[PDB]
């Protein structure tokens, strides 16, 4: 995140680090205690997912915090990398996540009504500058939801499944961000997609939470 | 392309036009009678490449100029989507190309040296701005080597068998530009692969040809 400020300790319970054997790849949320979401672009071409863990309870990435092993990843089938359309996926854990003040659950949003022009929260590892190394501490960042009428116009082939945010160059998502959550409202809005290569001014694109509701909920965990 | 020009009929007779169901997608360049290069990102998520046609000896999308058939498309082993590493793929025809006035191949780069902060063209179909639709006519522009050592400290994760370019804002590659080629001296240096969604003062970032010379070579058609 690029404009963004350190997070306090524990404000941000359902944010989830991502780490490919121990580095941060991508930010995630979590769902339940045995599911996280994330984009399907952070889990499409792993080969090994012994190798992939899901850290919580923890704004560092210095520190473990609370470490969860997965089971699988389920890739949405119109998941297309060129067109960028359909990005999102689940990542099931082998055991359940065990909830507590540091770690809790986030609510999908079901309703997008209102949002445009409205304030949203952005949270993320991502690099603070484009070129820059990921920060140690959890970053957050009031954006603003970008008029889905003018993100068609502004970036390239946006689709109704996409959402997107926008306020000024120098602030905005950035590597590492992607796979995160987007929320307003209590309830996760959007998932981290793709954008131009951090604030620059143009709009920052996610997958709208409420256009995959079901298939969510059709690929959780057992 | 942004802020590029016209270019004349005939003066690139390597560009080719990769359509998909009649539908330029990317751009590529002809190695030989049998071999079209190339990115990865432009064939990876294909599985039905009879919808797959490459076009030459043409400047307009309005017109389908030579048509070839796709037999199959290899896309190196190595190519990495997330941290968009080894980015080149090779398209091979099921007829063989008759060159013309029209029609030639380009010769690959196979020595690096002085390139950097000297001149380079770059060719295309790409859009003329972000968020804008893919122009008829060929673009042209000439843009500039950018140090690697300065594009390793500007762009993410930029390595070896990378090259970049940068001159200012309004100037640079756009969607629907990957794939094509960047040449300097008569010969093709790189392949457009990433950048920060067109012409925003940030470097565009290309596959370095010279680096995957023998990938090529060991990969041509029989």
């Amino acid at each position: 995140i690029v404009g963004g400020k350190d997070a306090p300790v524990g404000k941000y319970p359902y944010q989830v680090s991502l780490r490919l054997s121990g580095s941060h790849r991508c930010g995630a949320s979590i769902l339940d205690n045995n599911n996280v979401l994330t984009a399907a672009h952070c889990v499409d071409g792993l080969s090994n997912l012994n190798r992939l863990k899901v850290h919580v309870g923890t704004n560092y990435l210095s520190e473990s915090g609370d470490v969860y092993d997965v089971e699988d990843a389920v890739v949405n089938k119109n998941y297309d990398d060129f067109l960028l359309r359909n990005d999102v996926a689940l990542v099931h854990l082998t055991n359940p996540i065990k909830f507590n003040d540091l770690v809790q659950p986030i609510k999908l949003s079901t309703n997008d009504e209102d949002l445009e022009s409205n304030p949203c929260t952005l949270t993320g590892w991502g690099s603070t500058r484009l070129g820059g190394n990921t920060p140690n501490a959890l970053q957050e960042i009031e954006l603003i939801v970008h008029p889905q009428k003018q993100c068609e116009r502004d970036q390239w082939r946006v689709i109704d499944s996409h959402i997107c945010t926008l306020t000024k160059r120098g602030e905005g998502a950035c590597h590492g961000d992607s796979g995160g959550p987007l929320v307003a409202n209590g309830a996760q809005i959007g998932i981290v997609s793709f954008g131009s290569p951090c604030a620059l001014g143009e709009p920052d694109v996610y997958t709208r939470v409420s256009s995959f509701v079901s298939w969510i909920n059709a690929n959780l965990k057992k």
